[PDB]
């Protein structure tokens, strides 16, 4: 499937972080989460450690246990939204994400609100002969992108 | 570091499922874990897609999100020990584990029983365009080995 990059991915602990965007889709369980019908688009961050993570993760792994929050913001219009990610995955992998309804078609701006595995249950191991670095401290990350909406067959009669 | 292996893999629902024990190790956050001057081993799930996952994940990659509980008996005796694994990264990556106090050298069976990630809040993506298959149905895996201490 296709998928939208939503600005300039960064790197930040060791991690690079990206936020995309595509359809709107189905997750289990049925009747959690905003219907398909109901939402522009799935929007989603992509978050994998880079070399030299001191975590415990090898470049290129998903990082899991993460708790994700959004700010999206219309520049042109002031409208905000805020909301929170789950954990999924996809047929090209784990990430997390959430349908949302957009608010037009705009220049917007989008935070997320990252906190570490240790808030979800994750457990990192501290001796020397086992353990990794600490976890860093939760942290913003932002992004910057002109949303169009996404491809159609055609929306009006040719 | 040193790692020794509670029996042999297992490759079910396309997945490697390996038992591994070692020295008992610290961690963060502590809440209810049991402390390593209070363990004999930490016993670990090591638990890794392989080729064919339907899933989402590649081959080789970790499965997160899983829950697992484990069965520990010492078969020479009888004595059975039940709890749960945590998700926990060390140097070597993500795995699911507990420090562990034995029931005495001997030779002892460890069954885990494993939820798929539903359970612990990963959605899989269902539709046409972007979805996986279903989650297999929870399931045991039992490992046979010989405790003589460290
Ligand atoms: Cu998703
Ligand atoms: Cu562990």
């Amino acid at each position: 499937f296709k998928e939208y990059p939503a600005g300039e991915p960064v790197t930040m602990n060791e991690m690079e972080l990206a936020a995309v965007y595509l359809q709107p889709i189905d997750m289990e369980p049925r009747g959690m989460g905003l219907p398909a019908a109901k939402a522009d688009v799935h929007l989603q961050a992509d978050i994998h450690a880079v070399e030299g993570n001191k975590n415990g993760f090898g470049a290129g792994e998903w990082i899991p246990y993460l708790t994700i929050s959004y700010t999206l913001v219309n520049n042109d219009t002031g409208e905000k939204q805020e909301g929170t990610f789950m954990p999924m995955v996809a047929s090209d992998g784990p990430h997390y994400g959430a349908n949302i309804k957009m608010m037009g078609v705009g220049n917007y701006k989008v935070t997320y609100h990252i906190e570490p595995p240790s808030k979800a249950g994750m457990h990192r191991h501290t001796d020397s002969e086992t353990g990794v670095g600490r976890w860093w401290k939760p942290f913003d990350v932002s992004y910057e992108f002109k949303y169009v909406g996404l491809n159609s067959s055609g929306l009006v009669p040719r």
